[PDB]
Formats: C-alpha cells, structure tokens, sequence
C-alpha cells in the first residue's frame, strides 16, 4: 500500500522531523502527495506509519501517525559470504538475496576477482552495494536491513563465524547435496565464488577451515541463480518457507 523509506533514526509515536535529501528525491519521484502516508522505518525492526506533512524540492517533512507491528524477517540466520563479481551478477545477487532474507552479506576478494578495487573504488562500490540492499528492504518489505560488511580477503573470511556455525561452500568436489548435511541447529554461513569460481587451493582452506561442500540438483548452475536458489532451498528447509 504505503511507499516505504529507510530511515536510519529514532522515531516517536507524535514527532515530527525533517526528512533527508535522499528521501526527497525519492518522495518526488514517487510522486507522493501530501497528507497521504509513508512507512519510515529504521533498519533495527521498528517501522512507523506517517503523514506526509510537507513536500519541495529540496525538503521535506513527516508526522508519526503509529508503529506498525510487522515482521517479515526469517528466523533462519544466514550469512552469505560473496566473492566479489562484476556488475550484473553481483548487483543481482545482492538484490534478490535481501529479497529471501538473507541476515547479512560479507563481500570477499577471492582469487579470481577481476573488479577494480583500488583507490577509492572499494569504498564506491560497498556505499553502492549498501544502497542496493537498502532498497531492497524498502520493495519486498523488510524493516531490518542486512548489513553489507566491510570488504576482506577470502582467508581473513573463513576464521570469522563461531565454530558451531553451520559452514557451507558450494562447489562441486567433496560435496554432499544440501538436503543431505546435518540438519543446522544455529546460525549459517554460506560461501560462494565468482565468474572464475574457486581455486583448488581456496576449497582446500574451506575444507580445513570446517567448511562442508554443497549441490543443488543435478546440473551445476555458474551464474548467480545458485546462490539464490540455495538460500530460497534454506528458507524451504529450514526458514519461513516451511
């Protein structure tokens, strides 16, 4: 119904605040108008209905109505540890895994990255993978946000989650199907390469680092389909698909 908007602050049940330059763009192009209402909600889990009080060009403000009781997050926790890809296939992936609840995301440098990282380009693009996700938050519903991390190697990565975390690579050597692994009893972390794929050595550090390797089906998908469909497969096993 309402148009949602992620905004990063504490709100009560009878304030009203100036909303930020970006909101006004996106209140413009929306063409919202005023005295309908909006959903502003923080990113932690608290959301708040609003009346659109004021609209210009360049400002805006709002009037909390009440708080919406909503939760649409999965109580499945999973990590999904990405090695950085280029454009489509990265900006896809970390739209579509917000839209199935990924909890947060831990873009890596694997061997085979071929994206331009230096100068200010790490920063540019983690701002923009964060933008990404936020409005994914803000079309399939959710009020938490999943954090996207600070960039890391792939090595620094793997000695990072608790060791009863349930920890899934997917490759195809050494592998069982994901049905098959001990059923998870906490959190998942959940692996996956780029275009070039692993190295041998890389899945033999996840190896020793703990990490069980996963299929989904008979044929091995090579584009960013697999980790969506693992992380919907999750959700059916052990998420709010089921």
């Amino acid at each position: 119904h309402m148009p949602r908007f992620y905004l990063p602050e504490n709100l009560s049940v009878g304030q009203t605040v100036d909303l930020p330059d970006n909101i006004v763009r996106h209140l413009n192009v929306l063409r919202v108008r005023p005295n309908e209402n909006i959903t502003l909600f923080d990113g932690k889990g608290k959301a708040h209905t609003a009346r659109l009080t004021v609209l210009e060009k360049h400002r805006a403000e709002a009037e909390i109505l009440h708080e919406d009781t909503t939760d649409n997050e999965s109580p499945l926790n999973i990590t999904l540890i990405q090695s950085i890809s280029s454009g489509d296939r990265m900006d896809f992936t970390l739209q579509k895994s917000v839209e199935l609840g990924v909890t947060a995301i831990q873009p890596v440098i694997s061997e085979r990255c071929i994206v331009r990282l230096d100068g200010e380009r790490a920063a540019k693009r983690l701002a923009r993978w964060q933008e990404i996700v936020i409005s994914a938050c803000e079309q399939s519903g959710r009020n938490t946000v999943p954090p996207v991390l600070p960039i890391i190697g792939y090595r620094e990565a793997l000695d990072k989650m608790p060791s009863e975390n349930t920890k899934l690579i997917m490759s195809i050597n050494r592998a069982c199907k994901l049905g098959d692994i001990r059923h998870p009893s906490g959190a998942i972390v959940f692996m996956v390469g780029p275009e070039g794929g692993w190295t041998e050595q890389e899945e033999q550090q996840a190896f020793e680092a703990g990490f069980q390797a996963v299929t989904l089906g008979k044929r091995i998908l090579r584009t960013e389909t697999a980790p969506l469909a693992a992380i919907a497969a999750m959700q059916t096993l052990w998420g709010d698909f089921t």
